[PDB]
DNA sequence: TTTTTTTTTTTTTCTAATGCGAGCACTGCTAGCAGTGCTCGCATTAGATTT
């Protein structure tokens, strides 16, 4: 191992980078990031320089990529300014710029790579198999549009219980019983191997045969019991003249109790072999208990049945293996399969199916396309690795020249084994690789904190019990040696541990009493802080201790909340980071329910009364009591539940929301009330929930349904649904251990490091093969090579959680015993992590475990016994109030201006059916029509099957259309078919500006003046319109120079043809409101033939309005269907003025 | 193709480990009996993580 320099580190090849907490590994991402965007180095330099989109970086976490990128960003910016000015303050930049050959071309590269920022490629490790199966998905066989699923529990729940009803259901009912034993359902069965499937498959020790069934052990079994149970029955009688007769101490055995022994044995031998069960007394009657208990240098009673039974109860008969290996692999493929099948894809799917492509055989193909993308990688956090994201690197990056591969990890920081993290890989690559680096000084925290775990960890040798992981001493930097934590005017030492009073601790009770002395302590800090004596110092610097910078690791969730109950107990503020629960657990949910419900129908006194009496309405029991009396009162109630329900279905969810938190003075209450800002602002997350899911269901009352089923069902899971944050003020941050890697906190607790749990499941990593072994039996040996990994992770987060702290840390300690019996004897501290290190792993007693405490304590390690914090709540000076006013609106905003059609201002061929897409499809057949040609029935026919109409019309709607293209018209007799392809425009699109408001009886009286159909009808009634007007005229046509509007009409008017005459017409006219439609049409015609038509004139170019009612034409009468009518050039130019000013 | 009624609640783990109490065989002390060492059985209590 080799000191490590930045700048002088060669990128070539495979490099590791190994170091101890707080060494800066991070931190010197950014530097060779910024060595690879400028090629610096000489000889250690990349042979050509490289460009953003080139540098790959791999994370453990988003928030990690996030805090890369932002800080890779910002010394991007800070070393181009500083080539610009070719000066700079920092020594890392000053050394850079020493090495740069040509300041200007550097600042050049260096600006276009801050220009391409936002193509960096930081990922983590699942972003960076997802996106390369999609850039690549050609070579890697996936689906070019693949999809994402977070929560698999669904389909591996439903696999099982396929599995289930495959292979439980058929068996008879003997095996039946011995399944029903070990497992009650596919809910237990899935619970066993629920870890086992996730990840790649455990090798299984000691695997069945492939073609072992179910019954084929069943029968071994029965076998073997019959055969033990025989050779009972023919030995029934020599045993008690053997034992008689043989030298045997009888204390030990007692006459009575053999009798009893014997006649119970016997009893379950005579008993038929359905079940597995073996009595109790099969163990006294062993060859191995006999020899134990016997009379020294005397006879000793042996029996071949005695061998027998020693040989039978060695090992447990059982079925399970082979139900679980079965299941394991059945499970598996039928969640796969399903996956492909619905197209979707998960997280250890995208490793997994990123491993099978490059193992396949157009895999090489694959890996350079991923080899030319990414020459150099940079791989952070790489003590947690998989054996498949070690397959993935190797296989890209292991040989081929032209591409660098830099790691960097810490194995003593190997805390996700229970993630299918391992270390033994992270051993498997540290042989592999040749070149290793190391950083020497620690930058993180005080000099203190440094000298406290390098003691800690100094007691014994090998302390991490793994040959690879040796402990070294670190060295804190210069700048840091200023650093204090002052408490009361006295300077505290860096590390105190408290420890508990007494013999004999349960976890409960430890549990207990080191939450209260933690609550009690915080409090003790927050009080002096708040009157400025309690300060973080660097050098003459300071600042008081906020409720912020002090943190809380915990290990485990109920112990967070055990934390946090204790901490609310003396009303100090805290907030749990790693917290998943749901907002829909919480009763608000359940109460903006009801109150959803009783607005729905607040007709029913039961449903009104129960939203009501909610928590949220803040009434109390008098209200409630004389609300239940009072009419009025109630009806009033009833009448404001009524107008939010006409709210909320006009203008949606979080108007009415609104309208009742305002009208009811919720939001006022609540944060009045102790304790009401967590309940309002889960309200308000709610009220957002509830607006988004309810655009997407247009049904008012599916939306009750909807948030009643996820009150049901609530998704922990889900983001969306994840609880905010209460409050934006200084909060005591409750984090896990594995959340807190590569954090940084000024004081840090850890109220309970010496719990610990000892592993009873056999999953352990062989020593020779180094890979991952399940022993489905329960061989001691197995769960040893357990129970020794489990202690080596506990102690990797220990180190863990111990370096996070920056100024000061705390940590409980008690004489933990884990063992009912015997708690006068040692305690089981030596298994604990931090325990093993205290005692030099030698099992003490109370007192020993005090004398080792003393005698580790120094200056910066000071002990205190700890006792029951007193319960007086935090005090906090309240801040007087201000004058608040909000504004108001002196100029109210105008929505006159609007952009409206004519229907806004509003507001046989005989027996042939009608409707809004009837009458469409009737125009568009005349829409793509050619008038200069006959009617085709195979056209007819196809716009027929388009409509799905009867075949039954096209023989007759074809003559139907000749009837419409051959009907004359006005006076000039013109037939439709006399139309040529230049002489017309069909649906002309117009826009016509009106500047001043439309008033409609400034309308009404001039077309009453200049027209008879509006003096029939009543006056026009819209409101007060100002802006554009649009609008599609059917067809325009010229003849003989004069030009016409023909406006298309299907409606039914009558059933009769007289009901088409020129009367009816103009009835229909009239009824339909069509004048003021045909004026406006006339109106947009002539400005627009005024502004084409060079020398134009009304009455010399215009033709008149012809109205054309398709159902109305018929060939026997010339009159029936057509109507028209000329506007008269006054009432023309009186309404053009009128619009135009 | 016509129509009437009615309002309330119920359940909750399992395995394991020990402490004591009763019974008994052996055995040493002054043939029986008290001590002792032991052992089985019933009741009581503790504990069950982490992206
Ligand atoms: N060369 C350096 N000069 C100045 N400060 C540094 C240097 N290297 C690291 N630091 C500081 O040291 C602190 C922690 O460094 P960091 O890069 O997180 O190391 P680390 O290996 O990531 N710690 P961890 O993630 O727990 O393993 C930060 O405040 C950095 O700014
Ligand atoms: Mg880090």
């Amino acid at each position: 191992a080799e000191t490590l320099d930045p700048l002088r580190l060669p990128l070539q090849g495979e490099r590791l980078i190994e170091a101890s907490a707080g060494t800066g590994k991070t931190f010197t991402i950014a530097a060779l990031y910024l060595r690879l965007l400028l090629g610096l180095g000489g000889s250690a330099a990349f042979p050509r320089p490289l460009t953003v989109e080139e540098l790959l970086v791999v994370t453990f976490t988003e928030a990690a990529t996030a805090e890369l990128r932002g800080r890779i960003r910002s010394n991007i910016h800070e070393l181009r300014i500083a080539c610009l000015r070719e000066t700079t303050d920092n020594p890392l930049y000053e050394r850079l710029l020493e090495e740069i050959d040509d300041k200007a071309q550097a600042a050049q590269w260096l600006l276009l790579a801050e220009r391409q920022m936002d193509e960096a490629a930081v990922f983590t490790i699942h972003g960076f198999c997802q996106r390369m199966l999609n850039l690549n998905a050609f070579e890697s066989g996936m689906l070019f549009e693949q999809q994402l699923i977070e929560d698999e529990s669904l389909l591996r729940y439903q696999a099982c219980a396929d599995f289930w009803r495959r292979h439980c259901y058929p068996l008879p009912r003997e095996i039946a019983q011995v399944v029903f034993e070990t497992w009650k359902g596919p809910q237990a069965l899935l619970r066993d191997i629920n870890r086992y499937l996730q990840g790649e498959a455990p090798v299984i020790k000691a695997p069945p045969p492939d073609d072992e069934t179910l019954a084929s052990r069943h029968a071994q079994i029965v076998a073997r019991i019959d055969t033990v149970k025989q050779q009972w029955r023919d030995a029934v009688g020599e045993l008690d003249a053997l034992i008689e007769s043989s030298g045997i101490d009888r204390r030990k055995f007692n006459r009575s109790n053999q009798a009893k022994w014997i006649d119970k044995i016997s009893a379950w031998a005579e008993e038929e072999t359905n079940s597995y069960q073996l009595p109790e007394s099969l163990e006294k009657f062993s060859q191995r208990f006999l020899e134990d208990r016997t009379k020294a240098g005397g006879e000793t009673p042996r029996h071949p049945l005695f061998e027998a039974i020693d040989q039978l109860l060695a090992e447990p008969l059982s079925i399970r293996d082979l139900v679980i290996t079965r299941a394991l692999a059945e499970i598996r493929e039928t969640v796969a399969r399903e996956k492909r099948r619905r197209g979707e894809l998960g997280f250890d799917d995208m490793l997994s199916r990123l491993d099978s492509a490059l193992r396949s055989e157009s895999g090489e193909v694959l890996a350079a396309a991923i080899r030319t993308r990414f020459p150099v990688a940079m791989i952070d956090e790489f003590q947690d690795t998989d054996p498949q994201q070690y397959r993935i690197f190797r296989r890209i990056w292991h040989h081929q020249p032209e591409t660098a591969l830099l790691l960097i990890g810490d194995p003593k920081q190997a805390i996700y084994a229970f993630r299918g993290a391992d270390i033994f890989t992270y051993m498997k690559a540290r042989s592999e690789v040749h070149a290793h680096y190391t950083l020497d000084t620690n930058w993180r925290s005080a000099p203190g904190m440094v000298n406290s775990v390098n003691k800690l960890f100094s007691q014994t040798d090998d302390a991490f019990m793994f040959r690879e992981i040796p402990f070294i001493p670190v060295k804190s930097a210069g700048k840091n040696q200023a650093l204090r934590f002052v408490f009361k005017g006295e300077t505290q030492p860096a590390m105190k541990m408290w420890l508990m009073e007494g013999e004999s601790c349960g976890v409960g009770d430890y549990q207990s009493t080191m939450a209260q002395v933690c609550a009690a302590q915080i409090r003790d800090w927050l009080q002096a802080g708040q009157r400025g004596e309690a300060l973080l110092m660097n050098g003459d610097d300071a600042r008081p201790v906020r409720a912020s910078d002090i943190s809380v690791l915990v290990r485990s969730r109920q112990e967070a909340a055990q934390v946090r109950d204790a901490l609310t107990l003396l009303e100090i503020p805290s907030v749990y980071l790693s917290n998943r629960d749901s907002v829909f657990e919480t009763l608000e949910a359940q109460e903006m329910l009801w109150l959803l419900q009783a607005v729905m129908t607040p007709e029913r006194e039961n449903t009104l009364r129960s939203a009501l009496a909610t928590s949220m309405m803040g009434l109390n029991a008098l209200d409630i009591e004389t609300l239940n009396n009072d009419e009025h009162a109630w009806d009033v109630v009833v009448e404001e539940f009524d107008g939010y329900r006409q709210i909320w279905r006009k203008r949606g969810v979080m108007p009415m929301l609104r309208a009742l938190m305002s009208a009811r003075n919720i939001a006022e209450n609540l944060l009045a009330t102790a304790g009401g800002e967590r309940r309002l602002t889960d309200i308000l997350h709610i009220s957002e929930l509830l607006q988004e899911a309810g655009t997407q269901l247009e049904s008012e009352h599916a939306l009750v349904r909807w948030l009643s089923q996820h009150i049901l069902e609530p998704d922990s899971n889900a983001s969306s649904q994840q609880m905010r944050l209460e409050s934006d003020k200084h909060l005591v941050q409750i984090v896990t251990i594995h959340k807190s890697k590569g954090l940084e906190y000024p004081l840090v607790w850890l109220p309970f490091i010496t719990n610990f749990r000892v592993q009873e499941q056999a999953f352990y990593h062989d020593r020779h093969s180094f890979e991952a072994v399940l022993d489905l039996n329960a061989a001691p040996e197995s769960v040893d090579l357990a129970e020794a990994e489990r202690l080596a992770e506990d102690l990797r987060l220990l180190y863990v959680a111990l370096t996070r702290s920056v100024w000061h840390c705390s940590l409980g300690v008690a004489p933990l015993v884990r063992r009912r019996g015997d708690k006068k004897g040692d305690t089981d501290v030596h298994q604990s992590a931090l325990g093993r290190l205290l005692q030099k792993g030698e099992p003490q007693d109370a007192a020993g475990l005090r004398t080792c405490i003393e005698a580790l304590c120094d200056d910066d390690i000071a002990w205190q016994t700890a006792q029951t914090g007193d319960n007086q709540p935090w005090q906090v000076n309240d801040v007087s109030t201000a004058e608040l006013n909000a504004k108001t609106l002196q100029r109210l905003p105008g929505d006159n201006w609007r952009v409206t059609s004519y229907s806004g201002l509003q507001q046989t061929p005989h027996q042939f059916p009608r409707g809004a897409s009837p009458g469409t499809f009737l125009h568009s057949l005349f829409e793509d029509l050619d008038f200069t040609q006959p009617v085709d029935p195979n056209w007819v026919r196809e716009k027929l099957e388009l409509g799905g109409f009867e075949s039954q019309w096209e023989p007759v709607l074809t003559e139907w259309i000749t009837a419409v293209l051959q009907a004359p018209l006005n006076e000039t007799g013109v037939s439709l078919s006399q139309l040529s392809a230049r002489n017309k425009q069909v649906e002309m699109e117009f826009y016509l500006p009106i500047s001043e408001p439309l008033i409609a009886s400034q309308l009404d009286t001039l077309i009453r003046q200049f027209d008879p159909l509006s003096a029939g009808c009543p006056p026009l009634e819209f409101m007060q319109v100002r802006g554009m007007l649009k609008g599609f005229i059917d067809l325009v046509f010229r003849h003989e120079g004069r030009y016409y509007l023909l406006a298309y009409k299907s409606n039914w008017l009558g059933e009769d043809s007289s009901a088409y005459t020129q009367q009816a017409m103009a009835a229909a006219m009239q009824a339909h409101r069509y004048d003021l439609q045909y004026q406006l049409y006339t109106l947009a015609l002539h400005r627009y033939l005024r502004h084409r038509i060079a020398d134009y004139d009304y009455e010399h170019h215009f033709g008149g309005v012809i109205y054309l009612f398709l159902r109305g034409v018929d060939k026997e009468h010339p009159q029936q269907g057509i109507y028209t009518t000329r506007p008269n050039a006054g009432l023309i130019a009186l309404m053009d003025e009128m619009f135009a000013g």
